[PDB]
């Protein structure tokens, strides 16, 4: 018997996690006049089996949903309700981005209770996660620091005015881009990673990557999408069928640096 009430879907394989699409059919709708942010697209699985967690994803400075869109179908097809947002202003700073990210989660939660909504009854509002690009990534980190009940965080190429995220207890995967010249790894992603001492955490640097290396249309969807889904499944669903995928060093030429902590596949 399956004893984890949050487990959804089939037992994963590397191939099934590297595929463009997961097991579940995904539909979408847009949120008009959102509560506390600029715009939003909600991606959801129609046949997950049960309620699933919610993920809110925020773009970088000047950026729009297009930059992060690919995560919507990718995560939703594995059993998550995902909202990609536009910020009130493309120029909003990381603190504002975090507020708007949390406002998008809050609206997903209200929608879950709205009978007219396509996601009525589809969300477990006690299981939420955060993702984003650059300032949006920083915003995710801020969201995690301010809201420790969040179950997971998977920011990409993050930047914030601070690199001290030592209070974060949320399991946090950082995608870094090796040749990032906007938010260099050495001054942003790595220090943010090093500051976190209280959580399960991972740092995955994409070989040859520019600041947009995890954005829609990237050349590493198979690896990045495998890792993003595995991380969210392992920590949002407590799904130990994803233990290896979430914690392993992908033995891949596509990865220029890999670090992980409190993500053990050993017994001691």
């Amino acid at each position: 018997a399956q004893t984890n009430p949050y487990a959804r879907g089939p037992n994963p394989t590397a191939a099934s996690l590297e595929a463009s699409a997961g097991p579940f059919t995904v539909r979408s709708f847009t949120v008009s006049r959102p509560s506390g942010y600029g715009a939003g697209t909600v991606y959801y699985p129609n046949n997950a089996g049960g309620t699933v967690g919610a993920i809110a994803i925020v773009p970088g400075y000047t950026a729009r949903q297009s930059s992060i869109k690919w995560w919507g179908p990718r995560l939703a097809s594995h059993g998550f309700v995902v909202i990609t947002i536009d910020t009130n202003s493309t120029l909003d700073q990381p603190s504002s981005r975090s507020s708007q990210q949390m406002a998008a989660l809050r609206q997903v939660a209200s929608l879950n209770g709205t009978s007219s909504s396509p996601i009525y009854g589809k969300v477990d509002t006690a299981r939420m996660g955060v993702m984003g690009w650059s300032m949006g990534g920083g915003g995710s980190l801020i969201s995690a620091a301010n809201n420790p009940s969040l179950k997971a965080a998977a920011p990409q190429a993050p930047w914030d005015s601070s690199t001290n995220f030592s209070s974060v207890t949320v399991p946090t995967l950082i995608f870094a881009c090796e040749n990032d010249s906007i938010a260099p790894v050495n001054s942003s992603a790595l220090p943010i990673y090093d500051s976190m001492s209280a959580n399960a955490k991972q740092f995955l640097e994409i070989n040859g990557g520019s600041h947009s290396c995890a954005n829609s249309g990237n050349s590493n969807q198979a690896l990045i999408g495998k890792k993003g889904v595995a991380w969210m499944k392992r920590f949002m669903d407590n799904d130990t069928r994803y233990s290896t995928f979430a914690c392993e060093n992908p033995n891949s030429t596509r990865v220029s640096d890999f670090r992980t902590n409190n993500c053990s596949l050993e017994h001691h």
